[PDB]
């Protein structure tokens, strides 16, 4: 099955909610980084992401520090930047970002957009990739460019799951 053990969403129209923010960026910047991160995946699959302001969305997005209720604590500045749960009900699909990081919209360490795009890959059922140029590669490194789009390896990945 190509990616045994990695769940997938049964529906293509998913909702998401940004539960809180980070002092490092303006609220609009956080919202846009998230929107664009989702767009990277939507343009290469049938996935459609819709934002809600309250209630239970399919994908919860939040900034938390150290222990935050899911037995997968963050580690303070640097190191682990965020993590996301594979597709499923409840915590499934949720993405958490380390609130102790300096979040940016530049090449400066920990560009929210890039981190979120990577995490959403996980929220959608993708595992890490060995392709060093892939968005889902295990190590973060911001590579500035003109137009941002999903590397072909990541397109192969999402297509393999959702078409
Ligand atoms: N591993 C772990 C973490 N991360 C989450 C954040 C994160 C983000 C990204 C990567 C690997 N990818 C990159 O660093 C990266 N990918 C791409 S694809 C792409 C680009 C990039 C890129 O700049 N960096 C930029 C030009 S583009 O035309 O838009 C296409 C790895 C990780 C590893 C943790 O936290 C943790 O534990
Ligand atoms: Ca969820
Ligand atoms: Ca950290
Ligand atoms: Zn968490
Ligand atoms: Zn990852």
């Amino acid at each position: 099955m190509l990616t045994p053990g990695n769940p997938k969403w049964e529906r293509t129209n998913l909702t998401y909610r940004i539960r809180n923010y980070t002092p490092q960026l303006s609220e609009a910047e956080v919202e846009r980084a998230i929107k664009d991160a989702f767009e990277l995946w939507s343009v290469a699959s049938p996935l459609i992401f819709t934002r809600i302001s309250q209630g239970e969305a399919d994908i919860n997005i939040a900034f938390y520090q150290r222990d935050h209720g899911d037995n997968s604590p963050f580690d303070g500045p640097n190191g682990i930047l965020a993590h996301a749960f594979q597709p499923g009900q409840g915590i499934g699909g949720d993405a958490h970002f380390d609130a102790e990081e300096t979040w940016t919209n530049t090449s400066a360490n920990y560009n929210l957009f890039l981190v979120a795009a990577h995490e959403f890959g996980h929220s959608l059922g993708l595992a890490h990739s060995s392709d060093p140029g892939a968005l889902m590669y295990p190590n973060y490194a911001f590579r500035e460019t003109s137009n941002y789009s999903l590397p072909q390896d990541d397109i192969d990945g999402i297509q393999a799951i959702y078409g």
